[PDB]
């Protein structure tokens, strides 16, 4: 298989299970050799999250060009974006060196009001795909949870628009130019499930025709992971999913 | 197999070929659940460093607190300690926590004198096995770099009698209580090695029986992972070795 190297822009998990801990795991699980940039620290547990330290969005931009200035990025995933000078200072780097395959997770569950605006009007036109779940989408498009499917496709639809390639919108409907494609859990250890999906999404991109193909192996293999959660030993809260099943 | 968590206390490397990106993928590659305290956040390349950015030594204990205070450690390796605050957090915690397995890398080609003289004498009584080369040694011991074989021996014996269970001096020779044993590169991309080899260490030994028995491994899948570095396709300078060369 040809090389691919694969970036992640997030938050740290000293635990493991999520944040660059979880999306450096995934990568590698899946083949891809993996880069990170640090946008906040965070003292995190499986238990919730102790504190958080802010980074200079300097340092980030720092971190960003130590990256793409040396080393050729054929994926990118990001979560954690914590304010609106990261945001901006991701943007922009993504601008200025024609990232593909951004895999964007939305980490709001917090923004201000300003960044997320800065991040629908300067990262979504670069975002390849988008992965927010209802009360996510319904954040960034400013709009009253979807009640309905008509109401949720509407707004996948409304997220292409504003410059995203494609979204696959939680509930799973993965919407492109073309059209929607729709898409279980029996572990209570899921802690990182949304970082390992966006990283695994970002990871196998490459390998695939489509969105549609990529999203498919991605879930199949997220799935063999929550399915092994439970033989792990870390934590005394909610586990993480096993990123290794494959190997060991 | 058992299931073993291994925990890094290390600094970051962006280009993911060093600090904690590597500890992360050699404990991966070898069959551990991998935990990691950031101590020092750096902009790195395969080209060299471009910045550095210090972490409060109180966010570097709290850290550390949401990892033992959840998570059951295995084994750990210990990379960048950047000053005096950091070597007293650590060895801190170390000690309440039992901490076992303790492999200590000797990242200080820097560190102040009172951060030096902090490590031998606050956390040195708690490393399992230390792992310097010879102008690392001296600096420990505070004395001349060894001329012959007979003086680096001496060396080594020095480094146990001041705690560390084990030594392992890189010229290769491992010093125990026991007595001594002795222990090629043809790439390059070397990017990482140190960071790598102890990662390895740690996360091997508690597979074996002895040191000597997990330093043997360790070497033969260092190799092994060097001797696939120019397969990857990572930096214009000097690229890291091939962590997952068993897998893909």
């Amino acid at each position: 298989m040809q090389r691919i190297n694969a970036l992640t822009i997030a938050g740290t998990d000293p635990s493991g299970g999520a944040g660059i801990q979880a999306d450096l795991k995934t990568f590698s699980a899946l083949g891809a050799y993996g880069c990170s940039v640090i946008t906040a620290l965070v003292a995190e547990n499986t238990c919730g999250v102790q504190s958080v330290y802010r980074i200079e969005p300097d340092f980030v931009a720092a971190q960003l060009d130590s990256v793409f200035s040396d080393v050729r990025i054929d994926t990118t995933k990001i979560g954690m974006l914590a304010e609106t000078d990261i945001v901006e200072a991701v943007a922009e780097r993504l601008q200025r060196h024609h990232v593909r395959n951004v895999v964007l997770d939305t980490v709001m569950l917090l923004l201000s009001p300003s960044a997320i605006e800065t991040l629908r009007v300067r990262l979504l036109p670069q975002v390849s795909l988008i992965t927010p779940n209802l009360p996510e989408a319904a954040a960034l498009l400013d709009a009253p949870h979807a009640r309905t499917e008509q109401e949720m496709l509407a707004q996948g639809r409304a997220l292409l628009a504003m410059g995203c390639e494609a979204v696959l919108m939680k509930g799973d409907w993965l919407f492109t130019r073309e059209g929607e494609q729709r898409f279980r859990v029996n572990t209570k250890n899921t802690h990182g499930t949304g970082c390992t999906l966006s990283a695994a999404l970002a990871a196998l991109r490459p390998r695939h025709r489509s969105w549609g193909e990529t999203v498919n192996e991605a879930k199949a293999w997220l799935s063999a992971a929550l399915a092994q959660a439970d033989t792990l030993e870390v934590g005394k809260g909610i586990g993480p999913v096993h990123h290794f099943h494959a190997w060991w």
